[PDB]
């Protein structure tokens, strides 16, 4: 649960990101993968990736970015009413793709990580609070409907 005020820094912070989606979205993906090279193997079509540098001149890495940052922007601007962009994310990431609900974690701490890294000194505290507090509900309503299915 946000605040007015917390919606509208999760919405600047945003803007930030939607001026270079594809950017972004790479980084991100890297982060996770460099850092937690479990989540690798979930993505049959980056699994060949060796090392960071094929990483970074995969188009087609670029590519799910946009697509990730995509959905997650369209969430993020319902401000918390997402019930209906949420569950087939929720239901596909159980039962099609079985990402585990930490795998999430990880991506949201790696989202505050590249925004430091992107906007140093313009990444401040509050936005930092209110980014964290907006992934942190978009989990916890993914992990209710993981519980309802069963998923570990
Ligand atoms: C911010 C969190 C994330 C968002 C918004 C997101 C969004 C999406 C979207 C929109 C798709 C395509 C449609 C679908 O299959 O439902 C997708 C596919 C996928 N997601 Fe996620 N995802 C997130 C986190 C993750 C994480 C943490 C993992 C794994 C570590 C992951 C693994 C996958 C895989 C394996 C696919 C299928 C890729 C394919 O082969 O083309 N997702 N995700």
């Amino acid at each position: 649960g946000l605040s007015d005020g917390e919606w509208q820094q999760v919405l600047n912070v945003w803007g930030k990101v939607e001026a270079d989606i594809a950017g972004h979205g790479q980084e991100v993906l890297i982060r996770l993968f460099t850092g937690h090279p479990e989540t690798l193997e979930k993505f049959d079509k980056f699994k060949h990736l060796k090392t960071e540098a094929e990483m970074k001149a995969s188009e087609d890495l670029k590519k799910h970015g946009t697509v990730v940052l995509t959905a997650l922007g369209g969430i993020l601007k319902k401000k918390g009413h997402h019930e209906a962009e949420l569950k087939p994310l929720a239901q596909s990431h159980a039962t099609k793709h079985k990402i585990p609900i930490k795998y999430l974690e990880f991506i949201s701490d790696a989202i505050i990580h590249v925004l430091h890294s992107k906007h140093p000194g313009d990444f401040g505290a509050d936005a930092q609070g209110a980014m964290t507090k907006a992934l942190e509900l978009f989990r916890n309503d993914i992990a209710a409907k993981y519980k309802e299915l069963g998923f570990q």
